[PDB]
């Protein structure tokens, strides 16, 4: 219904809160909880447990089965401070 806009500030300070996040596909996913599920047998991420959780997230986005649980890890959409604070002329 509403777009959760995560900033670079949120990304940094929430890591100190104990929730390590990352920015992929213009979205912010919870890697701390991701890797916990990856350590759990019979979980879709247990096959990606030998891979780095941030890279394994991309493989999980790519695969149609595993992208369904990515909806659970996606805290919100990432939007940069600079990105909405600039007027862009039609030249790109």
């Amino acid at each position: 219904e509403k777009v959760t806009l995560v900033r670079i500030a949120d990304l940094e300070n929430h890591n100190n809160d104990g929730g390590f996040w990352t920015v992929i596909d213009g979205k912010v996913y919870d890697i701390k909880d991701f890797q916990t599920q990856s350590l759990t047998e019979n979980s879709i991420l247990a096959q990606f447990a030998g891979e780095d959780p941030v890279v394994a997230l991309e493989a999980a986005l790519q695969f149609e089965d595993t992208r369904e649980s990515m909806h659970a890890f996606c805290v919100g959409q990432y939007l940069e401070p600079d990105q909405e604070g600039v007027t862009i002329p039609d030249l790109g």
